[PDB]
């Protein structure tokens, strides 16, 4: 192999996909309940997306941000129209690049006011990216192992433990970074009470609330933005994964007053906001908005069916669900694979389900059927 | 606007490209000598690239590195074939993500060996990216302002000043990061003598040599990798931009021994190595190696014509050229634009030229004529 050994790849290779199914060279069909880790929001070979991309490829792939990028304005408008207040967007290429932008925006925001707030409070079991800024925010030392020193200023509180947050907070704290639901961390849900308090603290202590919606964003949980389940009012949010339906894209959306700190030359990206990614993003956002009622309906159904299995605690909401097992779930992933079902195991014993947002109840029953056979 | 104000965009809206030409919303035609900052290596609507991408879009966009990605193997193989020794590749989505991966690999490398080397020496006027790790390596304080503290351990020496390197090198130095030719910094060329000694220092002081080829890589300077002009032997190189011909992609290539340190779970990327990016890279790499002789010839032709204008010092190699003017080049960019020519101004007074690698002499003459009339 000419590739570095940083991944633990499953012994399977796909060549094509269509709808919620993937196929290997052998022609064997696989029901996809991982969607490339919540990236293939519209499944594979989605007609509207496929046709749009084929057209864009022949027209213009990239010109860079040296020039005006109208397509960025169009997509941004659709993202901001769903935000709780007036806001602006900066486009990136991935979730980690998006979190990086949010951290830089938060720090410069206070510096612009002549205030020395540069610290951040994130949470244990969180995952915000692998690049240095995002890695420092990621509350999992195992991922830090060998790369220290990280960016100074990051401390880790505990999810649903408001007291752990108060303890790490001081007058030098720029922001609090959190995932409404921690995906990679085991589909851990921040409670309404905790989130409500977290918001109050940010208003009270004058600290920015930064929500990482890279995994929960764009309809994944049953609302366009997961923060909307609790009427939260984030200062900045990070987005990626499902936003591009398979095409690499990322973005941060900040409220007007905060966005102002991203002045000319303060930050940028070469590939960021290229016409291909924005074309894909435009298709996805319009489609997810129409699918939301279905995502809520199919999601509730899927959660109910999981509870019926009586094989562990069911976590999450919408189509970001988990099944906490008593044993390590690594082996179940292999057994499901042999049976033509793609599932994921994270946090050691939590099966993570991230099917495409176009998933139907019939496909759900098919997946539940396999689970009942292997658990 | 719905976009943050972090860019200083020229008032031109492109909508389509064909060959080495771009067309804006008014249908006006522009000869592209910037190629989106050296990204559109094969120009726009390149037949072979377009057909390959359209075919890929219909089949598979993304599966994630949870599974085997054969397309990653194929592209890596082609990139390693041109490397000076045996190595491995890690795929990212941008140049900044690539430099970040390199910094991480270098630090973990020494940790695996039981050693305490975590510092890096980079150079003034260098540009390696905007995310925290890369931002720390970037030797331009103006890009740091408001974002500190950065990742600890970075110091900046002076290009072609070997003594400035010694004054910063100690036993805790993990590696030296450099651009063979600093593009963004003003197309600054590292001398053969300097690079020779720098290579010497690394071997004798036992420090890793990391060359950032995001801008110089993939044929831009006449050779597949710019370091080949000096028979250098880097431990790690970073690539991006032109590698994808317009599609976002990035990567680091490291010789076998260093690559070993990227163990399972140590690093990763959700979008990294997706089939769309790899299909693009595969086409570009095959086409570019066939263009190398052409790049060298048209490149030398262009450089000579630039010298003939007698309007400044000509810098660069191959098709990465610059013209250092007596005063700011801000206005000339606009004047050239008005005359249907896209050029770039960097380092305040350096006009940078990065035409597509398929550019021909007839096209060069066209650009030269415009330059003669405006300079
Ligand atoms: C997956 C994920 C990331 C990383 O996204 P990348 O595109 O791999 O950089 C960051 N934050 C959260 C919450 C994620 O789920
Ligand atoms: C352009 C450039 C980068 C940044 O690449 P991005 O994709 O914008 O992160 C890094 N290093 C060098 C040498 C570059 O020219």
């Amino acid at each position: 192999t000419y590739l570095m050994n940083n991944y633990a790849r499953l012994p399977v290779k796909f060549v094509r996909g269509k709808g919620v199914y993937l196929y290997d060279e052998e022609g064997k069909e696989y029901l996809d309940f991982v969607s490339g880790i919540g990236v293939n929001s519209l499944g594979h070979a989605y007609p509207k997306l496929t046709e749009a991309l084929k057209e864009q490829v022949e027209k213009l792939l990239h010109v860079s941000n040296l020039y005006e990028n109208p397509w960025q304005e169009e997509l941004a408008h659709k993202l901001v129209k769903h935000f709780w207040t007036e806001g602006k967007v900066f486009f990136a290429n991935s979730g980690t690049e998006s979190v990086e932008a949010a951290i830089k925006l938060a720090r410069k925001y206070w510096r612009d006011k002549g205030k020395n707030k540069w610290k951040f409070i994130s949470f244990e079991n969180s995952f915000h990216g692998r690049t240095y800024g995002s890695l420092s925010a990621t509350g999992q030392p195992k991922f830090h192992k060998g790369f220290e020193p990280l960016v100074p200023g990051f401390s880790y509180a505990k999810l649903n433990d408001i007291d752990s947050v108060y303890k790490l907070l001081d007058e030098e704290t720029a922001g609090i970074i959190i995932e409404v639901i921690q995906g990679e961390g085991g589909v851990n849900e921040a409670s309404e009470d905790f989130l409500s308090k977290l918001q109050e603290i940010c208003k009270e202590k004058d600290v920015l609330l930064i929500i990482d919606e890279v995994q929960t964003g764009i309809g994944r949980t049953g609302e366009f933005y997961a923060y909307q389940h609790f009427n939260l009012k984030p200062d900045v949010i990070a987005l990626a994964k499902g936003l591009g339906g398979g095409v690499p894209i990322g973005a941060i959306l900040a409220r007007e007053e905060v966005a102002q700190s991203f002045t000319p030359g303060s930050h940028g990206s070469t590939f960021g906001g290229n016409p291909l990614a924005c074309r894909a993003g435009t298709v996805v956002v319009d489609e997810v908005e129409k699918l939301l009622p279905h995502v809520r309906e199919v999601g509730n159904y899927f959660k109910e069916k999981l509870k019926e299995l009586g094989k562990g605690k069911v976590k999450g909401r919408g189509l970001m669900l988990g099944l906490e097992l008593e044993r390590e779930c690594k082996d179940y992933v292999l057994k499901a694979l042999e049976k033509g079902l793609l599932i994921n195991c994270t946090a050691g014993k939590v099966l993570r389900f991230l099917p495409p947002l176009i998933i139907q109840k019939e496909h759900i029953d098919r997946a539940i059927s396999v689970l009942r056979e292997i658990l």
